[PDB]
């Protein structure tokens, strides 16, 4: 059809990727995807409420926390509606449905529904109105809850249109420009089955051998997952599947291209091959040589339980993967134990495998077991290939609500790339549960089109989970997906053409102008907080920032009319920065906001929006009346903080909350950063608004210090380095309070932190340990409790001995 070449030309443009090329594949793996793909679609999009779809409320049914409980005194929440410059207010209990606050209002005087001013952000459905995340932020942030009564979203445009033993012939190499042997591997999970070399030769333009490397794996031994590593050192690598999609092995010649080294790394387990064919470095190599689906002692049963009990840092000695194996039932009954015990698997032998497999069978235990997080993330990460043992930890995800997927999102979006193949149990449940929610939807969007990018070694896989998306979220989110990315690409031209400008009056006087030139959008999402849309630019409060990078400072208008500010919706462009390290570090203190959620405790983190658009280019939100700690003491002195929130503040009892806050937001970032070990900070990297509220930015690329408490908080403490304040001792408890709350989570922190580097990172292996010490792993309580209070005298001991260090390393 004539129409579908340009329908999927907006799907091209959309994400930035061209799927229907077929130039870059030695296979149809990524063809037999797409259609493979278009059942799990229709599946969620047929079975999917176009009502509450349309309106895609967020909700969770997590109970309320306890320090949120004080904000409600008489058991009712005070609901302003709004219709036409009319407010008629509504005293409502904590469980009264948005159905009966409908009904309720009415009398006091059923076809609508309450919408939050100035978002497109619902109050509808079968929940109690306490469930609602935009009712749980204005208790938390003491804002009252204004509604506007308007007709539900019409659904309408929502709508969608052998015993052989292995062997391969090493070729040669060849690069066109610039001792060098080649190196074969037979790698599952990242293990090594075997592996082969070849003679060292002189490195020169062309270097080949002809070798016939041997292996001693067999034909049916060779596990379903396993990678062909080809590499070469004196420094490139490739990789290819023994084994395609459709179970058959690997029969005739293929020339690849190579990915060449920057100096473990989730780039170097791809499937995929080198797009730029005119520079690289290529292999050759031929391949010619079918599959289906009494008890322990207490002693042994003692030590099995020790081996359970470690973290996931610890290695696996061969003495325990033999004990954690030979007593495979007893290690099922122990859900802990499942990364080791699978790990403890050799996936090099079919029979192995078959006792694997029919191990799984009974998994009585598990699919019961309460849902572990950090435990099934454990199972999907590099360690892991087996289709099967990752299907159970994707199964396991499913119980998760829209609310908890929302949390680890990122990390599951890039969990992908540790997948053997392109379709996967984990890419289909990113599939359902975007086209099941638009909230994930639309991050799912950004996170896939973030990679696709400046990702050349999984941009296919990922342009093609991408595609399968826009097709079955609806005509309603293509309009504004490309609505958002028209804008994006208008603003990083202009970021781009003014960081070349500059290395003053005559920058100043090209801003405005190219601004004026565009004028385009006349609204659109904003990538980072959906709920808000943007109009006009406030040209006149727009600027570039007296930054090393020269960063667009932008002010949008709000194009809802019905919201009751008037404040300007602040973007800022950059492109001097990789900002995929901070949305990871970004998203990781969210999940850190939620676990101190189930303790009941607020710090008071101020995890500002950050998207990653393109390669080293992408858009930060802008937090309100926030300024750098640093220029509020030049233009060091401890006292100067204080001056400040007394001088931002209006009255006596405004001072006093921004003292609180303050203490609990520098309780919250001195704990968070310290467990993610980018503790030591400049002044520069660490602002505070008006309202005392402190916290970090700048979080890409990171003497000694644990973490940051200069004078100067301890002063707005009121504490002279020496003497304890009524509020430091608030400070050191809400420290330890926090710091303890942390390591209940250790292991989830611990996965999360080693896929952080992984996926976000440029070694690898001993990176990851600084979170094990951090958490103070294997270590009683109230020994660590003293371990973090040591880590603060570490901080009143020193004072600017590292930040004048700093003052002086910039200079
Ligand atoms: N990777 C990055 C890059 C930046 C960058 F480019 F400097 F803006 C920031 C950043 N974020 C932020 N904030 C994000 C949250 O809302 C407040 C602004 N501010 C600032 N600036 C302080 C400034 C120079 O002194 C003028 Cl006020 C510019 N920089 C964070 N992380």
């Amino acid at each position: 059809s004539e129409e579908s070449q340009a329908f999927q030309r907006q799907l091209t443009a959309l994400i930035g990727y061209d799927v229907t090329d077929v130039s870059n594949v030695h296979d149809d793996e990524l063809e037999f995807t797409r259609r493979g793909l278009v059942t799990p679609r229709m599946a969620e999009v047929a079975s999917r409420d176009p009502k509450l779809y349309a309106m895609h409320p967020w909700v969770t049914s997590k109970p309320l926390p306890e320090y949120l409980w004080k904000k409600i005194a008489n058991n009712c929440i005070f609901i302003v509606i709004h219709r036409s410059t009319t407010s008629q207010t509504i005293k409502v209990s904590p469980d009264d449905t948005p159905g009966a606050i409908l009904q309720s209002f009415f009398t006091k005087m059923q076809d609508f529904v309450l919408r939050v001013c100035g978002r497109d952000e619902y109050l509808v459905g079968e929940t109690p109105i306490k469930n609602f995340q935009w009712v749980r932020h204005c208790l938390k942030n003491g804002e009252e809850i204004h509604v506007v009564l308007d007709t539900p979203p019409d659904p309408a445009l929502d709508e969608v249109r052998c015993d052989r033993k292995f062997r391969v012939k090493i070729r040669g190499i060849d690069i066109p420009v610039l001792t060098v042997f080649v190196e074969a591997n037979i790698q599952h999970g990242q293990q090594v089955l075997c592996q082969r070399r070849t003679s060292p030769k002189p490195f020169t333009e062309e270097v080949l051998w002809n070798v016939w490397l041997e292996f001693s794996i067999k034909i049916k031994d060779l596990p379903k997952g396993a990678l062909l590593n080809l590499q070469i050192y004196c420094l490139y690598y490739v990789n290819l599947l023994l084994i395609d999609h459709r179970f058959l092995l690997r029969r005739g010649e293929y020339v690849l291209h190579m990915w060449q080294i920057s100096g473990f790394n989730a780039d170097k387990l791809t499937s995929a091959t080198n797009p730029d064919k005119e520079n690289s470095m290529s292999i050759s190599i031929l391949l010619d040589n079918h599959p289906i689906a009494a008890e322990m002692p207490n002693q042994l049963r003692k030590q099995l339980e020790a081996i359970i009990a470690t973290d996931p840092l610890n290695p696996l000695t061969a003495e325990d993967k033999e004990l954690l194996w030979h007593f495979r039932y007893e290690s099922l009954k122990h859900p802990k134990a499942y990364p080791k015990l699978f790990s403890s698997v050799k996936w090099g032998q079919q029979e192995i495998v078959a006792k694997t497999y029919q191990l799984l069978a009974r998994r009585e235990v598990w699919d019961q077991s309460a849902l572990d997080v950090g435990l099934t993330m454990q199972l999907l990460d590099c360690n892991f290939s087996d289709e099967n043992v990752r299907a159970i930890a994707v199964q396991k995800l499913e119980s998760l609500e829209d609310d908890d997927v929302l949390h680890y999102l990122l990390q599951l979006v890039q969990a992908v790339k540790f997948e053997p193949y392109h379709d996967s149990a984990l890419a289909r449940f990113l599939l359902k549960r975007g086209l099941r929610n638009k909230r994930i939807g639309h991050f799912l969007f950004w996170f896939l089109r973030s990679e696709i990018a400046q990702s050349r070694h999984y941009q296919q896989r990922f342009a093609v989970i991408l595609e399968a998306y826009l097709r079955g979220c609806g005509t309603a989110m293509l309009h504004d997906f490309t609505q958002q990315v028209q804008v994006i690409e208008m603003l990083q031209k202009v970021t781009l053409d003014i960081k070349s400008l500059s290395a003053s009056s005559q920058v100043i006087s090209q801003l405005k102008q190219k601004l004026e030139n565009l004028q385009l959008p006349e609204s659109f999402r904003v990538p980072y907080d959906p709920g808000l849309k943007a109009g006009a630019l406030a040209i006149e409060k727009c600027k570039v920032m007296a930054s090393k990078k020269k960063p667009l400072w932008l002010e949008f208008k709000c194009a809802d009319p019905t919201a009751l500010s008037n404040e300007t919706i602040g973007i800022i462009f950059k492109h001097g920065d990789d900002l995929r390290q901070d949305m990871l570090i970004l998203q990781i203190l969210r999940i850190m906001e939620s676990i101190w959620e189930t303790e009941s405790l607020d710090l008071c983190l101020l995890p500002y929006g950050c998207i990653s658009t393109g390669d080293k280019i992408g858009m930060i939100e802008i937090v309100k009346d926030a300024t750098t700690i640093a220029k509020i003491q030049q233009s060091f002195k401890d006292e100067v903080l204080n001056h400040w929130l007394k001088e931002k503040s209006p009255t006596e009892e405004k001072f006093q909350a921004a003292v609180e806050r303050f203490v609990y937001s520098c309780a919250g970032y001195c704990v968070a950063t310290f467990v993610l070990g980018i503790g030591d900070r400049h002044n520069d990297n660490i602002m505070i608004t008006e309202t005392g509220n402190l916290f970090h930015i700048d979080f890409g690329h990171i003497e000694r210090v644990p973490f940051v408490l200069t004078p100067d908080f301890l002063f707005v403490m009121g504490t002279s380095g020496k003497k304890t304040s009524p509020h430091f001792q608030k400070f050191q408890d809400i420290c330890v309070k926090a710091y303890l709350a942390l390591r209940h989570h250790t292991n989830l922190l611990i996965i999360l932190f080693s896929m952080m580097l992984m996926t976000g990172m440029p070694t690898s292996k001993e990176d990851i340990e600084y979170i094990r010490d951090a958490l103070t792993v294997g270590k009683n309580e109230e020994d660590a409790k003293k371990y973090f209070l040591d880590q603060i005298e570490v901080c009143r001991d020193k004072g600017w001995t590292v930040q004048f260090n700093w003052f002086l390393h910039l200079v």
